[PDB]
RNA sequence: GGAGAUGGGGAGCUGUAGCGAAAGCGAGUUUUAAAAGAGCGUUUGUUUGUUAUUAUAGACCCGAAACGGGUUGAGCUAGUC
Protein backbone atom coordinates (compact mmCIF):
# COMPACT_ATOMS: atom_id res chain seq x y z
CA UNK A 1 0.00 0.00 0.00
CA UNK A 2 0.87 3.87 -0.17
CA UNK A 3 1.78 4.37 3.52
CA UNK A 4 3.61 8.36 3.73
CA UNK A 5 6.10 9.60 6.57
CA UNK A 6 5.12 12.81 7.83
CA UNK A 7 7.26 15.60 9.15
CA UNK A 8 7.11 17.80 12.13
CA UNK A 9 5.41 20.73 10.84
CA UNK A 10 2.65 18.41 9.88
CA UNK A 11 3.52 18.81 5.67
CA UNK A 12 3.58 15.36 4.07
CA UNK A 13 6.50 13.97 2.35
CA UNK A 14 6.54 13.38 -1.05
CA UNK A 15 7.71 10.17 -1.27
CA UNK A 16 5.48 7.14 -0.48
CA UNK A 17 6.60 4.08 0.94
CA UNK A 18 5.31 0.40 -0.93
CA UNK A 19 4.39 -2.29 1.68
CA UNK A 20 5.21 -5.79 1.59
CA UNK A 21 1.85 -7.50 0.57
CA UNK A 22 2.84 -9.96 3.82
CA UNK A 23 1.64 -7.55 5.75
CA UNK A 24 -2.00 -7.11 4.36
CA UNK A 25 -4.52 -10.39 4.27
CA UNK A 26 -7.29 -10.78 2.25
CA UNK A 27 -8.89 -12.99 4.66
CA UNK A 28 -9.91 -11.43 8.11
CA UNK A 29 -10.80 -13.62 11.16
CA UNK A 30 -13.09 -11.38 13.42
CA UNK A 31 -13.88 -14.04 16.61
CA UNK A 32 -10.20 -14.49 17.44
CA UNK A 33 -10.09 -10.71 17.66
CA UNK A 34 -13.08 -10.37 19.55
CA UNK A 35 -12.05 -13.10 22.17
CA UNK A 36 -8.41 -11.29 21.93
CA UNK A 37 -10.13 -8.10 23.47
CA UNK A 38 -11.50 -9.72 26.11
CA UNK A 39 -8.98 -12.12 27.15
CA UNK A 40 -7.15 -8.71 27.44
CA UNK A 41 -10.32 -6.99 29.48
CA UNK A 42 -10.03 -9.97 31.59
CA UNK A 43 -6.88 -10.29 33.75
CA UNK A 44 -7.31 -6.24 34.75
CA UNK A 45 -9.44 -7.52 37.43
CA UNK A 46 -8.23 -7.13 40.67
CA UNK A 47 -10.47 -10.09 42.56
CA UNK A 48 -10.34 -8.35 45.61
CA UNK A 49 -13.93 -8.93 46.77
CA UNK A 50 -14.29 -10.93 49.84
CA UNK A 51 -17.22 -11.95 52.11
CA UNK A 52 -17.97 -13.92 55.17
C1' G B 1 6.69 -7.26 31.02
C1' G B 2 2.52 -2.22 33.95
C1' A B 3 -0.61 -6.67 40.05
C1' G B 4 -0.97 -6.45 31.66
C1' A B 5 -2.26 -8.82 26.31
C1' U B 6 2.09 -11.31 25.38
C1' G B 7 7.38 -13.41 24.14
C1' G B 8 10.71 -17.38 25.86
C1' G B 9 9.99 -22.13 28.12
C1' G B 10 8.10 -28.87 24.11
C1' A B 11 8.72 -31.11 30.79
C1' G B 12 4.74 -33.23 29.20
C1' C B 13 -0.67 -34.41 27.56
C1' U B 14 -4.23 -36.20 23.41
C1' G B 15 -4.29 -38.48 18.47
C1' U B 16 -1.08 -41.34 14.98
C1' A B 17 -2.17 -49.68 15.54
C1' G B 18 -4.40 -52.80 17.44
C1' C B 19 -4.89 -57.66 20.16
C1' G B 20 -3.66 -60.40 24.49
C1' A B 21 -3.72 -61.61 31.85
C1' A B 22 1.32 -61.47 30.15
C1' A B 23 6.15 -62.59 27.65
C1' G B 24 4.81 -61.36 22.82
C1' C B 25 3.12 -60.51 17.70
C1' G B 26 1.70 -56.78 14.42
C1' A B 27 -3.02 -54.84 9.89
C1' G B 28 -3.16 -58.29 12.48
C1' U B 29 -3.95 -60.44 17.19
C1' U B 30 -6.48 -63.69 21.38
C1' U B 31 -8.69 -68.75 21.87
C1' U B 32 -7.43 -73.51 19.80
C1' A B 33 -3.93 -78.99 16.97
C1' A B 34 -6.37 -75.14 13.27
C1' A B 35 -4.75 -70.49 9.20
C1' A B 36 -11.35 -73.27 10.12
C1' G B 37 -15.01 -70.67 13.46
C1' A B 38 -15.75 -66.79 16.95
C1' G B 39 -14.21 -61.95 20.01
C1' C B 40 -11.54 -57.18 19.11
C1' G B 41 -9.44 -54.12 15.10
C1' U B 42 -8.25 -53.12 9.57
C1' U B 43 -9.15 -44.71 11.27
C1' U B 44 -10.87 -39.86 11.68
C1' G B 45 -7.52 -34.98 15.23
C1' U B 46 -6.29 -31.32 18.81
C1' U B 47 -6.34 -26.55 22.00
C1' U B 48 -9.63 -23.14 23.67
C1' G B 49 -14.61 -20.05 24.53
C1' U B 50 -19.95 -20.79 25.95
C1' U B 51 -23.97 -23.85 27.73
C1' A B 52 -26.03 -28.51 30.24
C1' U B 53 -25.10 -32.60 33.47
C1' U B 54 -21.74 -34.83 36.93
C1' A B 55 -17.29 -36.07 40.83
C1' U B 56 -14.50 -33.77 45.58
C1' A B 57 -15.33 -30.09 48.74
C1' G B 58 -20.81 -27.42 53.83
C1' A B 59 -22.43 -27.69 47.60
C1' C B 60 -29.97 -24.75 46.81
C1' C B 61 -31.50 -22.65 51.81
C1' C B 62 -33.48 -23.33 57.02
C1' G B 63 -34.37 -27.15 61.18
C1' A B 64 -32.79 -31.63 65.08
C1' A B 65 -32.74 -34.93 69.52
C1' A B 66 -27.55 -35.88 69.81
C1' C B 67 -21.65 -37.23 70.09
C1' G B 68 -16.43 -35.83 71.38
C1' G B 69 -12.86 -32.15 73.55
C1' G B 70 -11.97 -28.18 76.75
C1' U B 71 -13.13 -24.59 80.65
C1' U B 72 -16.93 -22.05 84.51
C1' G B 73 -20.11 -23.14 88.51
C1' A B 74 -21.47 -26.26 96.25
C1' G B 75 -23.54 -17.65 97.20
C1' C B 76 -29.75 -22.12 95.58
C1' U B 77 -29.59 -27.09 97.09
C1' A B 78 -27.52 -32.56 99.07
C1' G B 79 -23.55 -34.40 102.36
C1' U B 80 -19.29 -33.61 105.66
C1' C B 81 -16.10 -30.46 108.83
MG1 LIG C 1 2.60 -17.94 28.07
MG1 LIG D 1 -11.20 -63.13 11.71
MG1 LIG E 1 -11.86 -28.27 14.81
MG1 LIG F 1 -24.46 -26.78 103.08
Amino acid sequence: AKLKLIKIDGSFETEPVKLSPGLIAKELKQQPVFDAVLVEQASWRQGTHSIL
